[PDB]
């Protein structure tokens, strides 16, 4: 719900900072990234596990993005009565990337995710509200510094 741009010099001094519809998806497809606005009004529960919240949403993901044979999704939800909460964070804060965009959407739960392109650091809020997706050969990381559950759908 919010998108921070400044530049590689300046990573406490947020230069550029808005958070509009219009103003989000200019700034995210100016740089070759897609974003869309998902509804949530599919309950599946009062815990949504990981098959669950996939059939539910896989009819979402065929209109996500149409291409390739798309190997299948996943979910990654953060329990606090499982000791891998703790080490889950090197585990997710270390740098992953593949050669492929992938999307990934948060049905329930909130996650900030961070993107690095070029020398400019972008700070973006996620929600289970709307929806983002990178391009591929860009890096990401979730910030996890505590230990909250998060729904989220990754595709590619
Ligand atoms: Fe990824």
């Amino acid at each position: 719900s919010a998108l921070t741009i400044f530049s590689v010099k300046d990573p406490q001094n947020s230069l550029w900072h808005s958070t509009n519809a219009e103003e989000i998806q200019q700034q995210l497809n100016a740089k070759g990234v897609r974003f869309e606005r998902w509804q949530a009004d599919r309950d599946l529960g009062a815990a949504p596990t990981a098959e669950t919240v996939i059939a539910a949403y896989q009819h979402a993901i065929d209109k996500l993005v149409a291409e390739k044979g798309y190997q299948s999704w996943d979910v990654i939800s953060l329990r606090a009565d499982n000791p891998q909460k703790e080490a889950l964070r090197e585990k997710f804060l270390n740098e992953h990337t593949h050669g492929e965009d992938e999307v990934r959407f948060f049905v329930e739960g909130a996650g900030l995710f961070c993107l690095h392109i070029g020398d400019e650091v972008f700070q973006v809020l996620c929600e289970k509200n709307d929806l983002i997706s990178v391009p591929a050969h860009t890096p990401h990381w979730f910030d996890m510094g505590s230990e909250p559950n998060f729904t989220a759908i990754r595709i590619f």
